[PDB]
RNA sequence: UUUAAUGUU
């Protein structure tokens, strides 16, 4: 159903083809797939009035490329490069699709892109057409990465909605495939008094998230970018457990943030553990040192080891040498274990 | 020797 013009472009009867000579067939060139990308480069170094020529014939019928698989770049490009008016214009015609086009396979990148660049308040108000339907972006494959992208863009105080939204569910979502990577991005960019009922749910739950597929990266998230307070929580539903969790083939990376990320104090408390604990009728650093898993949490062990601790650990291990040379699981302690000799 | 999203030209 193409052009003359157009199947014209496609048989390349047009080298030097400019963007003024397109002009009538803007709309038809944007939902094509070499028209769209030959805008797309045409718009990367014209005139801002050219660029006006061709988002003239873009505005009005700019939902219907916001969601088709060419013309969303078009859009976008606005959004990047285009002039404060052009960007309000299509913030406009958003108005009331936000959420429809936040769940489209294309759409949700305009609206990704367009939080990235319109100003906080027409951000706050492509924001509320949302409220009340968190969950449900949350666990949408196009959904999760808009949702995410507010949090990171957009003031804090505006996405008050997603904290809310979340009441009950950050257990259920810490265990999601994209759940967990939007609580990761309010653990990173929410306020600290937002942060907190988020974080009260988690401590909850603590012990069955260290264990999940998903679960045990939001754990380490608060490990290494918490608050003192919050990583003692965990250390502390991790002791008594050290051994076991530190060959789990996803608890171990937390106990392995936990060696690294807890205070002094609370450091020696989890060598001290492993160290004067004993498993089969073997040492307890001997199952660790030389397992797929746990032998990642003996060196984070060594390192943050005090001189005393430390060397308590280098005479639990030295017994087991001939043992350990033979474990690729064990080149590192090892290495470790002989730098003192 | 160590785990993460079947997110577009």
């Amino acid at each position: 159903g193409r052009s003359r013009l157009l199947e014209d472009f496609r048989n390349n009867r047009y080298p030097n083809l400019q963007l003024r000579e397109i002009a009538g067939h803007i709309m038809e060139f944007s939902q094509d797939q070499h028209g769209s990308r030959f805008i797309q480069l045409k718009l990367e170094r014209a005139t801002p009035a050219e660029r006006q020529l061709v988002f003239n014939e873009i505005l009005q019928a700019a939902y219907q490329l916001m969601v088709d698989v060419f013309g969303n770049y078009v859009i976008q490009k606005f959004f990047e490069f285009g002039s404060l008016e052009q960007k309000l214009a299509l913030a406009e015609r958003i108005r009331g699709h936000v959420l429809s086009l936040a769940l489209q396979m294309y759409g949700c990148r305009v609206i990704q892109k367009a939080l990235e660049f319109i100003p906080s308040d027409q951000q706050n108000e492509m924001v509320r057409e949302l409220d009340g339907h968190v969950l449900k972006c949350v666990k949408d494959q196009n959904g999760n990465h808009v949702v995410q992208k507010c949090i990171e863009c957009v003031q804090p105080q505006s996405l008050q909605f997603i904290i809310d939204a979340f009441k009950g569910q950050v257990f259920a979502l810490s265990t999601h495939p994209y759940g967990c990577r939007v609580i990761q991005r309010i653990l990173e960019h929410c306020l600290p008094d937002q942060t907190l009922p988020i974080l009260e749910e988690l401590h909850q739950h603590t012990e069955q998230l260290v264990q999940d597929q998903y679960g045990n990266y939001v754990i380490q998230h608060v490990l290494e970018h918490g608050r003192p307070e919050d990583k003692s929580k965990i250390v502390a539903e991790i002791r008594g457990n050290v051994l076991v969790l530190s060959q789990h083939k996803f608890a171990s990376n937390v106990v392995e943030k936990c060696v690294t990320h807890a205070s002094r104090t609370e450091r020696a408390v989890l060598i001290d553990e492993v160290c004067t604990m004993n498993d089969g009728p073997h040492s307890a650093l001997y199952t660790m040192m030389k397992d797929q898993y746990a032998n990642y949490v003996v060196q984070k062990m060594i390192d943050v080891a005090e001189p005393g601790q430390r060397k308590i650990v280098m005479h639990k291990i030295r017994p087991h040498i001939a043992t350990l040379r033979k474990y690729t699981y064990g080149k590192h302690i090892l290495a470790k274990l002989e730098k003192y000799y």
